């Protein structure tokens, strides 16, 4: 990819944006996994470089085999089918991207992208800005996680593409024994998948004192309950050994884990979550919403 010392000398194009346009576009970017590790300044540079395009039902945004696209489209509204060898294989919806496979891996269009709503509105980024300012360590990050994610039970229903979309939004964090991964009573912004080690979940008894609920270990996840039910954290999660986690921000939860939300909701039937069911029944938490 692009030499990082040279990427610093790249100036993206700027197409003047109103404040309202900037707000709209940056919200799309901050919830799309391709931009997960860009800072605010760089998000806004990328937004400034984008241009709007619209399409109608049955238009092809790109067609398998084309070498003349080389653009990244982030969907504001509308849906499109991904068509391989005449078969619909995936549905792209609002906030998602098309064209990233070709830009990341430098190949002609792999699949046809065909609009299936009445209209579709997208924001479009050029290849050079994507390669110089966005792509970064995307391939290395995917290498860091894909083999692990292929072995995680709750992700078994995701295909390779979807597992890699999750990987795009992950970073790693390690904890020594006794360090708190999650504290009770906080906004609850982070979901952790345990790559190694064991944790304990600590609730509160009727007198308000800490009480151990259960343990989790490699392959398990913590932090999803607040994301599902929009409340502040209701337990501490503490490392009981050295722990290595993969970490996902709440802003990427819908895009990355949307397809497994019904799997995550199965915790209601798991005896390890009896304590939480009582939290919900008695209303023992206050709200917290995604930013
Ligand atoms: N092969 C393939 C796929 C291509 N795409 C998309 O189509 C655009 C044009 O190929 C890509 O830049 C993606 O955005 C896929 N999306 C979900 N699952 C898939 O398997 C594929
Ligand atoms: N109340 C409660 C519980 C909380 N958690 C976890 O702690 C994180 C922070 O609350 C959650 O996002 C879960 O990951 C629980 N895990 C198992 N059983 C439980 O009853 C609870």
């Amino acid at each position: 990819g692009i030499d990082p010392e040279k990427a610093k000398l790249y100036q993206a194009p700027y197409f003047e944006k109103s404040e309202d346009e900037m707000n709209l576009i940056t919200k799309l970017l901050t919830h799309n996994v391709l931009f997960s590790f860009l800072n605010t300044k760089d998000i806004k540079v990328v937004a400034g470089a984008m241009q709007r395009a619209t399409f109608k039902h049955d238009d092809c945004i790109m067609e398998a085999g084309q070498t003349t696209c080389n653009k990244l489209y982030i969907i504001q509204s509308g849906h499109a089918d991904i068509i391989k060898e005449g078969q619909k294989v995936y549905l792209k919806t609002e906030g998602t991207a098309v064209g990233e496979l070709e830009l990341m891996y430098d190949t002609p269009v792999v699949a046809t992208v065909k609009v299936c709503t009445d209209e579709l509105i997208a924001w479009v980024l050029d290849r050079d800005t994507y390669r110089n300012l966005v792509m970064g360590t995307a391939i290395r990050r995917r290498e860091t996680y894909i083999q692990f994610l292929a072995n995680v039970p709750f992700l078994g229903g995701l295909d390779s593409y979807e597992k890699l979309q999750l990987a795009d939004a992950l970073s790693s964090e390690e904890f020594s024994p006794g360090e708190y991964i999650i504290h009770y009573g906080e906004e609850g912004e982070w979901l952790y998948i345990i790559m190694e080690g064991t944790v304990e979940v600590i609730g509160r008894d009727a007198d308000g004192e800490p009480t151990k609920v259960c343990e989790f270990t490699q392959g398990d996840h913590i932090g999803e309950l607040e994301f599902l039910n929009n409340h502040r954290t209701v337990a501490d999660v503490v490392a009981t050994t050295h722990v290595i986690t993969a970490k996902l921000n709440r802003r990427h939860f819908e895009m990355c884990l949307g397809p497994v939300i019904d799997v995550l909701k199965r915790c209601a039937d798991d005896p390890k979550y009896e304590y939480y069911q009582n939290v919900l029944k008695t209303g023992a938490a206050q709200p917290s919403y995604v930013d």
